């Protein structure tokens, strides 16, 4: 097992407004 | 198991009012 | 088991307002 | 286990009005 | 078991008017 | 000319991540 | 001319990432 | 020409991260 | 011209992260 | 010309950690 930069951004982000997850085990997600 | 890099964005991203997830293990999302 | 870097941002981030979660074992995420 | 670096902003953050998060085991999140 | 910056910022953080949690075990937050 | 009411939520909002307007002239909206 | 209550809630909302806008005149609308 | 309660909040309100504007005259709204 | 009551919050407000504005004479809002 | 009461606020209000404007003329609001 061997995990990596799982989300990547190479760029400028302008805003979040919503939900940014790299690794999510089970559970719930809502936006 | 060698994970890398799963979610990408070369360039600029103007929002996230949404759900960005590298690796979802089950689970539920609702956007 | 290895994590690294499981968000990444390389660019400059104008603003959260929503959730940003590294690794998130099980439990909720409201957006 | 070997934890590292799970959330990483290399360039710089205008302002956080969320929630930013390494490690979350369980729990809830609002944002 | 080993963590180690968990939460990174290499460059200047503007202002923060939510909540930066490193390592939240359960729990509730609320931004 | 008489406006009144012209967007009505009798219950409740759960959130709003687009946009709600009452009246609008001319212009562009996206979403 | 007569404008009253031209975006209505009647009970609670939950958040708002979005735009609230009563009257707008011209203009551009971005969500 | 007779502007009142232009937007209206008959309950209570969470929270508030995006942009409510009563009456907004040209110009840019970006949420 | 009579403005009056442009933006109304009848009940409790939980927190602003955003812009609350009455009356904008063009310029910029951004969210 | 007569301008009153922009921006109510009936009920307690927790906290602001935005931006509330009665009357904006121009200019620019960031948040």
């Amino acid at each position: 097992v061997h995990h990596q930069k799982l989300v990547f951004f190479a760029e400028d982000v302008g805003s979040n407004k919503g939900a940014i997850i790299g690794l999510m085990v089970g559970g719930v997600v809502i936006a």
